[PDB]
């Protein structure tokens, strides 16, 4: 029969790269558009490179739309290309003549079921398909974001960079009603891909397997890491495998007004207010099992 | 030749239908569409207005849409249909199937020169349709709200009501690029309505002139006034006789932190900061100018 | 309140240019918009003319879209630019991003009363609309057409131009159940335009009236006629005056196989079949009636 | 990567159902959407079940618009369901809130590729979108056909159902200079199901296989055939093995005139005319290869 909706929406982006590929070697899964956010790279590049990563795939079939330029209330901040190190084929195709949130509400609106959103980079374009589309919001099975931190932050003291980009973006979303899954660095940074992982991969031995490893290659080339942390992949592999990872329901706020904590993802994991969970936070995931995923599926590109 | 392309943002409301009225007894301008924001009243409750205004006027040829259902990022606070006084007709048409997003957007892919928006409720729509399609920002010539104050608020000491129901919303107009107009309390308050100038619409004698002073009416039955402050038809004055206002340009900034200031506009009037004008501000109004202007136009529904 | 609602559909064409002046001069009508076939020109040419009319009218509010490139099955036959002797300027607006058929529907969808249809070049457009949108045959009131000739054509001996061009298309129009008026040869060869009436036009003083002139003109520089007949127009005048025309409901039937008949309108006047009327049929017209109202509407453009 | 696009236009009809089932277990082919025309039963009756063998299939996430009530230029004639045999589920869907043309253009606008349409009942679909939208002739691969007989007619003397329902769409389909390829009743009553294949078929045990069977027990239940012909799957096993087939590129008109002949295919099969070929037309097919074909694809549903 057919598989399960999503809607994938992201900044690429080598980890959101790699996230594209898996998905599309997933035939549990069917890829209904990929839009593209600002983050990582400008709004031009990061469409430009959703693009590029379809035409390597071969998947010029799926719908593309750039979306927000930049977030809700703040001025863009990026982390020359966004996807350097492997040689990558100009687009073949264009984009559709539309924003992203218009695909959005179009593949929702089309749907004879609820769709599953995965958001990996700043939750922008989430969140005015979210405020802009209140009777779309029952054809949302739930949205899966790679973002926040119930530790530390990777871009500012208490911020993920996600997060930090766009707060307001990200409040919105956890503050909408709709199930919210959250990968944060919690369970990213213990999602390592070692010199020997990259190995194994560029040992599967087909063209996409080594743009797989030429992307985490360049990555790679404080923290205490053994390998690479692969954050946006997390969000994918948990829709395949749940058991991969283990995660609790707690409530989640998103600072935006703090003079140093703007972008924080504030978790009470103790149960110390009155606030009923809104999300699935993951804590944990067996990393080699993850690697085992990646590595199984990129036979796919055989 | 063509009028002045407008598209109008409201939440019905006595003041709101006023300013309908008089942009429909107007030929120097083209009213595009009408969308509903909630804010006088729930979201049902002022679509329902428009069109109800619009049957009453016999302009069913003007597309109505219904737009967001709450703040951004804030629950949804109201001022027993939000049109008390007199008996209005039933809708004689339906909305349009789309939201006041879309309806706003396909008027300015559509245009073939820049629109006028203007936003007499909370700016929630404006917003959305400002971040979710930045394609479109050369398509709008200006926003012009009722809202806001230099002086004091008339919903929290520092705070007029629309500003105040959704703060994040108008500091995205604010910030945006695109010229903005505000008819702040500072002029709206000097707006006034006498008894005497309600006699004098009802003596115009006819039937909207008289549904008119009806709403006028009902509003009347601390702040030191004459008569009642008529606030959401300044703005349509200002488009059609800006001699009767005096207005000047500053920097505004919209309160969204603040313990006590939330939804405050701050408005830099001596050139205190460093910060270039983004505003257009009304600070003074000729009032039986703008009474004469009202009743002029009322005779246009003879 | 609002006009009545029309949709302009032609192929200008000096008369069907003027009929376009006529109508923008007449707020009892609402033109939502105008669209091109191709019969006096190819596509391209009537689509620009369009424009250039809009244009200089200063009317480029109202959304342009280019119909069907030929006939529904026949290739395209022509009567350079299709609108010769005035200096007419470049067009300043765009057409919209859509065909004829989707603005058709569009506007059909959208409005809140049954729109009437007005087509003054070949059926082609109108046909497409009737069959691909049977859910919107309630949306229109009636289809005004020029075409036809109870008597002799001038295209061929039993046809007349507009539905020899695509037959199977007028076919389709009188067959669809909505309540057809049509302009033939019968009426319009009545409705001719002296030098004298042209230099009455002339002497309205104008740029428009001028333009029109010049446009009747270079038109007249075996039929037996003392001015030019003025076809196009008539379709406006009958919505304006229709009391300027006799006109008679008889079933009229498009001829679509015949070896010497193709294209021909056979109208039942005497009541020789069973067949029960689809038409309005104008038989005649008061001349100099027609010639004054073009003359007191050409003063809106003073 | 990403399989054929296409667009099946169809009028379910016991085998045009079963082309459907062929289709969804074929990966090679990506059905983009599925239209339904009226012929075989009412337009309603035929929308009715292209949903509930999509819901039988659970391919819900293909979208599925209703067509043309009627033939261009004639009324429907029809051939209590439409479906008859097995017990159905009703449709757990809806169908688009647009029509067959709309959804066929909007996959030829999205579509980075030239789509392939199938159309296997009257072609009144597919001369509306061809006729109706001339720029996205480009993004048309082929047009492939269930319909004509170089041969005699099943329907009157020369002509098959499909183009007799709508020979003035055929035309247009065949006038169009897009590829069309026939498969007529010259193929199609070579294509016989005998009793011995429908129990190879019910053999191979899945609920799927098991209605197929039941679809063409309830049709069996002069024309000296030892089995059914199965018409509709031909266009879809062409397409997936051509070298089932033979074909020949002659030219074909399609009879709209003629007194005895309505609705006849004229095959120019031995080059008397000076036209130059405009189809491929189906003439053989190894009827036991084409029985393999489906009995191996109908293990997909396993
Ligand atoms: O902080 C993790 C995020 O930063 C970006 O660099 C990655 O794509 C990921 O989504
Ligand atoms: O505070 C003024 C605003 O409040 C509302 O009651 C009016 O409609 C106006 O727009
Ligand atoms: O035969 C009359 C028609 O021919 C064209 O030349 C005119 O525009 C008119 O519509
Ligand atoms: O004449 C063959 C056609 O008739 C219909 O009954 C079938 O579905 C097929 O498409
Ligand atoms: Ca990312
Ligand atoms: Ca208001
Ligand atoms: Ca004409
Ligand atoms: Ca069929």
């Amino acid at each position: 029969g057919s598989a399960l909706p999503i809607l994938l929406d992201c900044d690429p982006g080598h980890d959101d790269a790699i996230a594209i590929v898996l998905a599309l070697a997933s035939p549990e899964l069917d890829v209904k558009a990929i839009t593209s956010s600002a983050g990582n790279q400008t709004p031009e590049k990061t469409l430009r490179n959703v693009l590029r990563m379809l035409t390597l795939l071969n998947r010029t079939d799926i719908p593309v739309a750039g979306g927000a330029v930049k977030p809700l209330m703040r001025e863009l901040i990026i982390a020359e290309s966004g996807l350097d190190g492997p040689a990558l084929p100009e687009p073949t195709f264009a984009p559709q003549n539309c924003t992203a949130v218009e695909l959005m509400a179009k593949t929702l609106r089309e749907s004879a079921e609820p769709v599953t959103i995965v958001s990996t980079g700043p939750q922008t374009n989430v969140a005015l398909l979210l405020n802009s589309h209140p009777e779309l919001h029952s054809k949302i099975a739930r949205i899966v974001i790679m973002g926040g931190a119930m530790g530390l932050g990777n871009w500012t003291p208490a911020a993920e960079f996600n997060i930090y980009v766009d707060p307001e973006a990200a409040e919105i979303v956890f503050q909408s009603g709709i199930p919210v899954v959250m990968a944060g660095l919690d369970v990213t940074h213990k999602a390592q891909i070692h010199v020997e992982d990259t190995e194994r991969f560029r040992a599967i031995g087909n063209p996409v397997s080594t743009i797989v490893a030429e992307l985490l290659d360049f990555f790679l080339e404080k923290w205490g890491f053994v390998g690479a942390p692969l954050h946006d992949p997390c969000t994918i592999a948990w829709l395949l495998k749940p058991e991969l990872f283990t995660s609790v329901e707690r409530w989640v706020g998103v600072e935006t007004q703090g003079k140093y904590t703007q972008g924080m993802t504030v978790v009470d994991y103790y149960y110390l207010t009155g606030n009923k969970p809104n999300a699935t936070v993951m804590v944990d995931v067996d990393r080699q099992g993850f690697v085992d995923l990646l590595a199984d599926r990129l036979k796919f590109y055989a």
